[PDB]
């Protein structure tokens, strides 16, 4: 058997669908092919450790467990490390790269992104910068920070006039899964939603508003990804999309450009819009997506053929592929 | 107020971060120090009350070597220290630390991620190629056409996340260039190929959180074209000049050309912004750097002793601003 850690819970507004999360993923792994440990984050920050799941998970609740924090990580209750730790963490101090700093500095195998893209995925500004410099469309925006907001207001506001059309979108660049954004109708409404998203951040965003279908595409892979068939979120799911066939392979090529762009490993899921004249634009990418039994991103695997449980599996091969081929860097 | 010196590093650049490491705490608060070695062990010592005398004397549970600090100073060159990986254990434990945060460290640390961004910012600079090493297995031949045919020999191939000219090779044609890709590829999974350009070796200092000022520009001296590792710590053939010769309005585009590279990576705390200048006063910019050398070779601190802030006050401010960006996080 090889030995794997879920880490799950978090500091976060989605504290109890990474739970959820937990309890799909732990009954889909094999134990006669796993040795699985446990280690819950409350939502306080405290780190609580539970040995070798045999059984199935039989609710949410008992997935609330009620030592420091490189002695949970460094050794499997077998006393062997880890193959990989497959952390389900949502959000701002799950998947905004701090965690995986700390398995980086504590030698730990894990799934999914890493430093880099897991932190220039989740900054909107610097995520939309790299699209661009790879050649891929987006909607105009505007982008400012707070400092200059106090200041130049009113010049802000003038271009925003000019460039945009409403309706327009405000995004804070550095917070969860739409925590501060706003669709504003007029201008009034524009200046209350920058006032909302500086209450909590220092950086924004402003984009031109479409109207347009939300398109998915899911990736997987490290240094040769694979992309799925499209999927639409009318939450319902349509796998596959109904989409013109020039359309649909656009889509996967700019879901691996997109993954590139920001230098993921794992998976990634590309968030698209697709106007009804097939215009494409993409919307952002997301280091860790819903991964739930019945979320887009499994269920767009499930219909390339992947089951739940295999993906499992590939994931936590490729965790293993990305740390081997770390330690052949020279480092003295 | 208590502060903790963090050197060392599982780092090509160890050394460099011990002999940084002697000058800040020579230089310098209650002060322990916690010693990383290059396989990444973590070993503290506590008070350092008396005076450095030697680099020797510094080769000496991580959450538990964590009153609490006031803020935790790191002193690390390049990987597993200067890329984002220490900040984020630092947001983990919830310290106030000094210098980059995650995305900052890790987005100037990648000279890819560095480029792409100091392009959408407008900042001028070199013809260049990136490639990762699963790509130039299978595509050696076109990616080396793509050098003949893009840049111009001779060529400087570099690993994307390291310093100290660590992993660099100055490359005159096809021949010496494979050899140089392949020597690169020991450091990194990624690679950058820079067209190399004849001109002098520029350095700004820049320091702040939201409001981040610059320092005058001054100059490497030197009578080797490149600026290798043996050139920068090992001989002192090398002389700075602090300010460097140049006329007004150069020096007051470099100023400028550093505020734009500090914010184009979301920079917190400090950075140092290298440039080229050539014979006929064109600039190009050529990388950045988080966590700067403090050695008796480097330039950070010098620089901005000729705007006359001292040393000791330097380190002072330095730690000021990581208090006010703590507070600001929590
Ligand atoms: N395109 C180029 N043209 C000419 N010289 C170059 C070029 N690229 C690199 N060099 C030489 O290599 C040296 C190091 O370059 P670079 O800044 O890329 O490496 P580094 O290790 O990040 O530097 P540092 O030690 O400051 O971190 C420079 O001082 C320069 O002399
Ligand atoms: N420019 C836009 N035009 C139309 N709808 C938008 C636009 N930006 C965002 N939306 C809507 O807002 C929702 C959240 O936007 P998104 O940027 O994905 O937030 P988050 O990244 O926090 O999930 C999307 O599902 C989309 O339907
Ligand atoms: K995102
Ligand atoms: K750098
Ligand atoms: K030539
Ligand atoms: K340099
Ligand atoms: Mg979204
Ligand atoms: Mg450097």
């Amino acid at each position: 058997k090889e030995n794997i850690c879920i880490v799950f819970g978090g500091k976060s507004a989605e504290h109890e669908v990474s739970i959820l999360t937990a309890q799909n993923v732990l009954n889909a792994i094999d134990k006669d092919k796993y040795h699985v440990d446990i280690i819950y984050i409350t939502n306080d920050g405290d780190w609580r450790k539970q040995n070798n799941i045999t059984a199935e998970i039989k609710s949410t609740d008992e997935l609330h467990l009620e030592l420091e924090i490189s002695q949970l990580l460094k050794e499997s209750s077998s006393g062997q490390p880890y193959d990989a730790v497959f952390p389900l963490l949502h959000g701002p101090n799950g998947e905004d790269g701090t965690i995986q700093g700390l398995f980086e500095v504590l030698d730990v195998p894990y799934v999914g992104n890493g430093v880099l893209s897991a932190a220039s995925s989740m900054d909107k500004l610097v995520m939309k910068q790299l699209f661009e410099h790879r050649g891929l469309p987006q909607l105009p925006y505007i982008s400012f920070l707070r400092s200059e907001y106090e200041k130049y207001e009113h010049n802000i506001l003038k271009l925003v006039n000019d460039k945009l059309n409403y309706p327009v979108f405000v995004k804070p660049a550095n917070l969860g899964s739409s925590v501060g954004i706003s669709k504003c109708n007029n201008e009034a409404e524009l200046k209350e939603g920058i006032k909302e998203a500086f209450q909590f951040d220092r950086k924004l965003v402003i984009e031109q508003g479409v109207n347009a279908r939300e398109i998915e595409v899911a990736v997987l892979g490290n240094d040769y990804p694979e992309a799925t068939w499209p999927g639409e979120v009318v939450v319902q799911l349509q796998i596959p999309a109904d989409l013109d066939e020039d359309v649909q392979l656009t889509l996967r090529n700019m879901a691996l450009e997109a993954f590139k762009a920001t230098d993921c490993s794992g998976l990634v899921r590309a968030d698209f819009f697709v106007t009804e004249d097939n215009q494409i634009y993409i919307n952002e990418t997301n280091a860790m997506p819903g991964f739930t039994a019945f979320s887009m991103y499994p269920k767009l695997w499930e219909n390339m053929g992947l089951s739940y449980p295999e993906l499992i599996t590939k994931l936590i091969e490729l965790a293993k592929e990305r740390h081997q081929d770390k330690q052949k860097n020279k480092y003295k």
